[PDB]
């Protein structure tokens, strides 16, 4: 894997990111975020999955901006949001600080939400609890319905097996595995130095701090072995998007993608989807953020109109 060579003087490191980003108290915490504030009749609420932070959107975002207000938080535990509370990391613990948050914004009626990976698993599971207060949905790489099978999925099983077992602990909290592994495996590009650091930076010490990135994987909605009540809140949120036939989403496929291939069938029985394809592995705003920001432009711009 090679650098793009236009990437430096476009760059924006970790600390010129997070000196463009605030924070609000939210509970017993804080959340780090960036929001673009202007055309704030309008909100398009992005939100980053396992590994990542707010960081992951930093060159899809500008495309959006001059049309609605865009919103990026760091998950909490995430990047340079505070920790939770109790120190738990589930899918509920990141939706009680999510919503919370949300309340502080001043958010209007009805929201655009653009998901990836967990972070899409949350703007559904909000949309559910929430159906009156959603404009339209963009997801990716996302936690669209339960797993039944493993079949056209990347070869991950044992993976998984073993992160849920007390194996987890170790790839995760002593070997940073979801960083230091997954993370450049899956953007077909090399990160510069800088990049990288961003990513790691969260997560750089050992141990307990790395507890969300073991977390995540371990509510994956997996029919036999699952996390009962994950299994159930994806079913609940999946058959409301079933029958959203009202509701406009936009689905970006990446190419050959790492599990686009195996939601892709699932994605398509959600009604009124749009479906767009950009090159990319899981991480695709890190290979295609331009046109995927074009993409999700163009889409806004039409539901907005």
């Amino acid at each position: 894997k090679v650098y793009d060579p236009e990437q430096r003087k476009r760059m924006i490191t970790g600390p010129q990111w997070w000196a463009r980003c605030k924070q609000m108290n939210v509970l017993d915490s804080f959340i780090n975020y960036y929001d673009s504030e202007k055309h704030a009749e309008n909100a398009v609420i992005f939100l980053h999955g396992n590994a990542t932070s707010s960081y992951l959107w930093r060159h899809v975002v500008p495309h959006i901006e001059p049309v609605a207000r865009c919103i990026i938080p760091d998950l909490i535990g995430m990047g340079k949001s505070g920790k939770s509370g109790n120190g738990s990391y589930r899918l509920l613990d990141h939706y009680k600080y999510l919503t919370a948050w949300f309340e502080l914004l001043n958010l209007p009626k009805k929201i655009i939400f653009v998901g990836h990976d967990w972070g899409a698993a949350l703007a559904f599971h909000y949309a559910y609890e929430h159906q009156d207060r959603i404009k339209a949905i963009v997801h990716m790489e996302s936690v669209v319905d339960v797993i039944e099978s493993w079949d056209e999925w990347p070869d991950i099983e044992e993976d998984i097996a073993l992160i849920k077992s007390e194996e987890g602990e170790k790839m995760v909290l002593e070997n940073n595995f979801f960083v230091e592994t997954v993370l450049p495996s899956k953007i077909m590009r090399k990160l510069e130095p800088e990049e990288f650091a961003a990513y790691l930076e969260p997560f750089k010490e050992k141990g307990e701090v790395r507890r969300p990135t073991l977390s995540w994987p371990r509510e994956i909605p997996l029919v036999k072995g699952g996390k009962p009540d994950v299994v159930q809140i994806v079913r609940n949120y999946n058959a409301y998007l079933r029958a959203s036939d009202d509701l406009p989403k936009l689905f970006i496929e990446s190419d050959p993608g790492f599990f686009s291939n195996a939601i892709v069938e699932g994605a398509k029985k959600f009604p009124n989807t749009e479906f767009v394809k950009v090159k990319g592995l899981h991480f695709l705003q890190e290979d295609a953020p331009d046109e995927m920001g074009k993409y999700i432009k163009s889409f806004v711009e039409r539901v907005l109109k």
